[PDB]
DNA sequence: CCGGAGCGTTCAGCGTTCGTTTATCTCCCCCTGGCACTGTCATCTCCGTCAGACCGTCGCA
DNA sequence: TGCGACGGTCTGACGCTCTACACAGTGCCAGGGGGAGATAAACGAACGCTGAACGCTCCGG
């Protein structure tokens, strides 16, 4: 389990694994249903089908286990041994493996210098091959064979001359006799014409016999190894004419005979020689050939296994034939493929037994080879073997691949026991850490524990009686159930589970109904909505699992979302509206009892219950001792003649009753919050509470906030009648004026003075102006009292666009294929659309639905790719010895006379760590190795700093992984990241979580294609794939003079760098936009055409820091366009995992291949060991590569096998004979060992616990 | 005042009879072998992916 | 050889579950070797049968 090897399995290994020969094709008997002898499903080879029974019906008893039956040879043992015992099929003629031959040429490898079409010709029995030639023996006796050929030519010419003389005599004789007989007037001309026709035909066959002799001579003269011969007649006449000189064969046996004598070390030698000198695509050919051949040199596995003689068989359980109801049978397609191979092998053996024609034997060997190929890969070549006539049979590989393969459907993700699922309901009566399971769910989940406690409580005599009562379901079972499930957490989980908070451990609690009762305060972190969403409940089982549920997983410890550090367990739908109504100012609502002193909040509550004081009214309310005053009230303390402090003393405040209640919700140590709460300030309050109070106190305060928010939202005066939604009264006249001027334009267009396109453009412009103006009128119309504004201005639920298109006009709405109708929807949803206006609304609606479906699909795909590329990076050191960092800006866009901090400081500089101390006047403002929060950043920007050096992960160098300090504080705990936290998966999920939340598509292309770059999720995936964007913006290599060259066929730009640097020319199309000055000043910074720069050349000509900044800035500017906030360290992790590979050149002294994928640490180690040897180091360039290519090119082939290309990497590992170290997480999920992240580390599992001496002395 | 016949238990003679095997006689099964006018090249997939690579191929320059 | 483009090749293409299902057109008989399965006999052992025999308490003239 330390190491998991792979390689080519030669026939010796197959025979070692095998336990017999599957000689016969049949599987089971047709009446007794017993497995056959020495055939498929054989009990002698694979093992018995029952337990400790044998085939011949004897030896049914268990006592004499491990013996061999004399009658039938079946070993008596368990029935599960048929899951692990394999045999083999002995093939009469060798066949090739379809994985290596007929694949990617990087894995075919050109090990023999043959074209793939030549292989198709040779091993599919359509063209011959010469396997061996006695070249030195052929060249030794050249004068003798030349003399024999000369003798043959001489006798050919002699017999031609004799035949010519005889034909001349015959022609003269017949001409003389037909001119002397005089049978006809011109019969001599006819016989002469016939004679000359005979002349030309016999001369033709003479030149033809000469031609075949010449062609066989020049064919034999240039015969060598690796020679093919398509024509069977030509090879036959070489065999007949010339003997024991060249050896050839037919089919895959030719490859075996070539490979047994194939000399490959000198092949690598001369191939290195042609690597050293040459030019062109020959370099690439020899490069791939040397990268494949050198695998067989260093490794000890012989290359014999590419062509095979034996075929191992799957054990019979894994290709079962199971009995069903009604007598029907169901078998796997592997049994059918094995049956086909066995039938054809038996028929080939039968043909080899007797004397058979070569065409029939060759066709039999071809169909055998094709059947073996179909067994290894059904559908790789040609029409797949269908079978029933509907679908192709699934081969071995066809279930090692894809969504139906073992890697992705049964190894990474598995079904589980002790799990349950039902719909969800909201329960406000629960705490933060409680969930309500039904009775049936809790009984079926906790059934074995219930039986154990029932036997312990002796309600049942033994286990069977306990099970009988549980199945019957008596009330004592429910009582002991309620006694059991407490102090036993369960894992709740939603199916999408987009991010880390999709699994949260609650404490179960018995409730009635058939639905899981769930705290509303946490349902937004699940993305849960109570509309039939079904949540599965998984049960942690051992002590370790429920301990990790209690400590790591509890719902009262997951306040802060790891995506941005913002609180996520304070939802907004209903409680925020209640607190808004509780704490808002009295505007538009009649304030009763406005401006009267109150002794305490109790007297105010009594007055409010009486009815003479409204909830929001500016009153002077005195507060008892211990209440902390507001942040703004401490300096404006009540004026004092003697020295006094208002910090712990009583005070009077000008605040409403509702704010006093709200500060009764918050803890006593919190300062009196004295403003409109809404949502954003509530998020800030919850963030401050989480940052400055322990977890249990924060859970209690949010539970109080939930309860009071619901209580006051019931009485908040929100409701939606149709009078509450109000249309602007000015909308009628605004629309009337705009349609009047539209009518004026329409009669203006009717005269043809303007085109249709210009009219459409100006019409959509003026109608956009109209909808913006009526939106402004709508904002100016509504008061603060109506509930729609009260639930949209409080951050509760809704945006201003929705209220704009319910009250005001719906505005402009798109057509099919992304254009705009000149006529907008002038009717509001309160007024109600007309027929066709509603039709054009449906145009946009269905496109939006299809867009969000495809968007969530591609978001899941990007999330998976990010998880693969960004995994196996884990915090593994406490601190580095480094001091280098990143120059992240802190103060930007300062005005005249003032300094302003950066706008995106909250996602970039926050939650990081300083690389070194900062000084402005010789004194440190912020110490090194501390987090950067609000107060410290405010102090720095007040002192007058412009940029800071943050110790980020891109500059982190370490012996293994990354350290905690260089990564920065974790955004999910609010503290420093613990050693072992799997930061890579958290980063990948945080990038992939708002993929469905982007909801972006290009509104209009402007009538031209290609002018607009990719937007939204396609832009993000194009950035992370390191691909060249669709809008390419070239960058000048050096500063110099740049001018345009407007060639008519294709535009052209030319930049001439100064200082004697070489001219570089960039090709640009005849497209509309180019922003560079002709004969103007240019440098490396700017871009010749506005567009997305290709980041490959950015890295090439600017540096690693510049390309890191560019990538981070681009993805963050995509994400910030929608409102989703992702911290930049999550991107920086993927970018660091992205630039790790380095491309090397001129590696003539570093003794490895130049111009491939080389790891950075390995390249540095090679440089160190070659400068230790004295040789000059090889050059190297960093290579920005995509997430997919970096995921495939990994050390552990199990992780790459679990990814997309699972056939290429398996063949690659088999050829390279690479064994993977099990450092990683996919390769530890598959095996079932503990993952090396978090609790699974070595430094945590190696603890020994013992009580102290005074502890055992006490008891 | 010990004798006797009757009664309880305990083993060896021969006499049949179960306990356990064997080859013989119907019945069915199963694999190989046999058909003697002539009748000598079928079969129908596969389209409104799909997106952009990734690649070697391959003819033109 | 460098060029494009033409081409084949190849891969996935968010997620469980309330739900969930099954699947079709062209020969025939005789002769012969195995093995299960019924028949009656047969080798071997013990299971009954013959009362007889060892030996006591026994009512007894
Ligand atoms: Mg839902
Ligand atoms: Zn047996
Ligand atoms: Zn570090």
């Amino acid at each position: 389990f330390d190491e998991l090897r792979i390689g080519l399995a030669t026939a010796d290994d197959i025979r070692q694994w095998s336990h017999g020969e599957v000689k016969k094709p049949e599987t089971i008997n047709y009446r007794t249903l017993k497995p056959e002898k020495d055939g498929l499903f054989c009990e002698k080879i694979f093992g018995p089908t029952r337990d400790w029974e044998c085939y011949c019906g004897k030896y049914k008893r268990v006592r004499f286990k491990g013996i061999i039956c004399e009658r039938c040879g079946v070993e008596v043992t368990r029935a599960k041994v048929r899951r692990e015992r394999m045999g083999h099929i002995e093939l009469a003629a060798p066949v090739t493996h379809i994985w290596y031959f007929k694949g990617v040429p990087s894995r075919l490898g050109y090990l023999l210098d043959l074209a793939p079409k030549d292989l198709e010709k040779v091993i599919y029995f359509a063209a011959y091959m010469i396997t061996f030639v006695d070249e030195e023996r052929r060249t030794r006796d050249l004068p003798s064979l030349e003399a024999h050929v000369s003798v043959e030519r001489q006798q050919i010419e002699q017999r031609r001359d004799s035949d010519l003389e005889a034909r001349a005599k015959k022609l003269e004789t017949d001409l003389a006799e037909l001119e002397a007989e005089g049978a006809k007037a011109d019969v001599r001309r006819k016989v002469r014409e016939g004679a000359e026709r005979e002349m030309k035909q016999l001369r033709d066959r003479a030149q033809r016999e000469i031609d075949r002799l010449d062609e066989v001579w020049n064919r034999f003269k240039n015969l060598k190894v690796q020679d093919l011969e398509g024509d069977e007649l030509l090879y036959r006449e070489l065999r007949d004419r010339f003997g024991t000189y060249f050896d050839g064969s037919m089919g895959a046996a030719a490859l075996q005979k070539r490979l047994e004598s194939f000399d490959l070390d000198e092949e690598a030698e001369r191939l290195r020689e042609i690597i050293r000198t040459g030019k062109g695509q020959k370099k690439t050919r020899a490069l791939k050939r040397l990268k494949v051949v050198s695998a067989f040199l260093q490794t000890s596995n012989s290359p014999k296994g590419m062509v095979l003689d034996c075929v191992p068989v799957i054990p019979p359980d894994l290709r079962p034939m199971v009995q069903l109801d009604g007598g029907r049978f169901a078998t796997s397609d592997l049994n059918d493929l094995y049956r086909r191979v066995i039938n054809r092998n038996n028929r080939l053996k039968r043909l080899l037994d007797l004397g058979a024609p070569e065409i029939i034997v060759n066709n039999e060997k071809r169909m055998l080879q094709e059947a073996v190929d179909a067994l290894f890969d059904n559908g790789r070549r040609g029409r797949p073997v269908t079978g029933p006539g509907n679908r192709p049979l699934k081969s071995l590989s066809d279930m090692l691949k894809g969504k139906q393969g073992r890697f992705r459907q049964n190894l990474l993700g598995k079904r589980v026991d002790y799990s349950a699922r039902s719909v969800i309901v909201v329960g406000p009566q629960l705490k933060l850490h409680q969930c309500g399971l039904p009775k049936a769910m809790a009984l079926e989940l906790f059934k074995p524990f219930v039986m154990k406690r029932l036997v312990d409580l002796n309600h049942a005599q033994n286990i069977k009686s306990a099970k009988r009562m549980v199945e019957r379901g008596r009330t004592v079972v429910y009582d002991v159930l309620e006694e059991v499930i407490a102090e036993h957490p369960v894992l709740l989980n939603r199916a999408p589970t987009l991010h880390r908070l999709g699994i949260q451990a609650f404490e179960p609690q018995l409730v009635e109904g058939k639905a899981i009762q769930i705290h509303p305060l946490v349902c937004t972190a699940f993305n849960a909505d109570f509309d039939g969403d079904q949540m599965a409940v998984h049960l942690p089982l051992s002590a370790e699992a429920q301990a990790e549920a209690r400590i790591l997983m509890l719902s009262s410890n997951n306040i802060l979302k790891p995506a941005d550090g913002r609180p996520v367990t304070m939802p907004t739908q209903d409680m925020v509206l209640g607190l808004f109504f509780l704490t808002t100012d009295s505007e538009g609502r009649s304030p009763k009892g406005e401006g009267r002193a109150f002794g305490s909040s109790a007297e105010a509550i009594m007055a409010f219950d009486a009815g003479d004081l409204t909830l929001q009214a500016k009153i002077d309310i005195r507060f008892p001792v211990g209440t902390i005053p507001p942040r703004g009230f401490e300096p404006p303390a009540r004026e004092e003649g003697e020295p006094e402090w208002q910090q712990g003393d009583t005070f009077t405040l000008k605040t409403t009753l509702g704010r006093a209640l709200f500060n009764e919700l918050l803890p006593e140590d919190y300062p009196f919050v004295d403003y409109e709460v809404g949502k954003k300030q509530l998020s800030e309050i919850v963030n401050d509470l989480a940052e400055r109070y322990p977890k249990v106190i924060v859970a209690a305060t949010l539970d109080n906030l939930k309860a009071a928010g619901f209580f006051w939202a019931t009485r908040s005066g929100v409701t939606v009648a149709i009078s509450d939604i109000v249309v602007p009264d000015a909308k009628k006249e605004i629309v009337k004026g705009y349609e009047g001027q539209d009518e004026k334009v329409q009669k203006q267009y009717e005269r043809g003075l303007i085109t249709k396109e210009e009219r459409t453009q100006e019409l959509i412009a003026i109608w956009t102006k109209a909808t913006n103006e009526v939106a402004e009128a709508m904002n100016d119309n509504f008061p603060k009292t109506n509930p729609v504004s009260m639930m949209v201005n409080s951050g509760a639920r809704g945006n201003m666009m929705q209220m704009r298109q319910i009250a005001g006009m719906r505005g402009l709405v798109s057509n099919a294929k992304n254009e705009t109708i000149p006529r907008p929807i002038k009717a509001s949803f309160r007024e109600g659309l007309s027929v066709l206006e509603y039709f054009i609304s449906t145009h946009g609606a269905r496109k939006g639905l299809a867009d969000t479906a495809l968007r969530t699909a591609d978001s899941g795909y990007l999330t998976r790719r990010l998880v693969d590329v960004s995994q196996d990076v884990i915090i593994r050191e406490e601190d580095c010895g480094t001091e280098r960092g990143l120059k992240l800006p802190i103060a930007t866009r300062d005005a005249d006379g003032t300094l302003r901090k950066a706008e995106d400081v909250e996602t970039s500089v926050y939650a990081r760590m300083l690389a070194e101390d900062v000084v402005i006047d010789g004194k440190v403002i912020a110490p090194a190795n501390v987090d950067l929060g609000d107060v410290l950043i405010d102090a720095l920007v007040a002192h007058g700093v412009e940029e800071v050096k943050t110790r980020s992960i891109l500059t982190c160098e370490s012996q293994v992984g990354t350290c905690a300090m260089c990564y920065g504080r974790s955004l999910a705990t609010g503290k420093l990241v613990d050693i072992g936290e799997a930061v890579g998966i958290i980063a990948a999920q945080s990038i992939g979580e708002p993929g469905t939340q982007l909801t972006m598509r290009t509104f209009h292309t402007g009538g031209v294609a290609g002018d607009d770059i990719t937007q939204g999720l396609p832009r993000v995936v194009e950035l992370f794939e390191a691909r060249t964007p669709k809008g390419v913006a070239p960058i000048s290599e050096a500063s110099g003079r740049v001018r345009i060259e407007e060639t008519e066929k294709t535009k052209k730009i030319v930049v001439t760098p100064d200082d004697g640097s070489d001219e570089t020319a960039f090709p640009i199309s005849k497209r509309a936009r180019l922003l560079v000055g002709e004969g103007d000043h240019v440098e490396v910074g700017q871009k010749l055409t506005v567009g997305a720069t290709n980041p490959h050349d950015v890295l090439r000509i600017l540096g690693q820091r510049a390309v890191q900044v560019h990538l981070v800035g681009e993805v963050q500017k995509v994400y910030n366009s929608q409102g989703v906030s992702i911290h930049d360290k999550h991107i920086e992790i993927i970018i660091r995992q992205m630039l790790r590979r380095v491309t090397i050149i001129e590696s003539g002294d570093a003794e490895l291949l130049p111009g491939e994928l080389v790891e950075r640490t390995k390249f540095e180690t090679e440089n160190r060991r070659v400068v230790q040897e004295g040789g000059h180091p090889a050059s190297g360039r960093p290579q920005l590569m995509g997430i997919t290519k970096a995921s495939l090119a990994t050390e552990s082939w199990l992780s790459a096998a679990s990814f997309q290309e699972t056939t290429r990497v398996l063949t690659d590992a088999a050829i390279n004979a690479k064994s993977d170290s099990l450092i990683g997480l996919k390769e530890n999920v598959i095996i079932g060992k503990l993952i090396p992240a978090g609790t699974g580390l070595s430094r945590y599992r190696n603890i020994r616990v013992e009580p102290t001496e005074e502890a055992k002395a006490a008891m």
